[PDB]
């Protein structure tokens, strides 16, 4: 599968993320079990990419990109749109589905 796209809070429902803005979020990345490996919020600094820079995984490009400004999501982004088949060392096993809570803050 690709990337699915669950609402927690809505946004203006009106702005969307287009190709060469730089998406300003907070997120939390768990793996399926629900252990957390990766978080934003743990830092207090909001995490900066460009879309359509491939600078994230492809579920986050293809994700955040359905997201309105405000909006918090829970992405869940299956490996071919993670980390494939072989991960991340020490940090997302083989062939793993990622959940990931997003909120964008804003667009720059």
């Amino acid at each position: 599968m690709g990337v699915q796209v669950e609402t927690i809070s809505p946004g203006d429902g009106r702005t969307f993320p287009k190709r060469g803005q730089t998406c300003v979020v907070h997120y939390t990345g768990m793996l399926e079990d629900g252990k957390k490996f990766d978080s934003s919020r743990d830092r207090n600094k909001p995490f900066k990419f460009m879309l359509g820079k491939q600078e994230v995984i492809r579920g986050w490009e293809e994700g955040v990109a359905q997201m309105s400004v405000g909006q918090r999501a829970k992405l869940t982004i299956s490996p071919d749109y993670a980390y494939g088949a072989t991960g991340h060392p020490g940090i997302i096993p083989p062939h793993a589905t990622l959940v990931f809570d997003v909120e964008l803050l804003k667009l720059e």
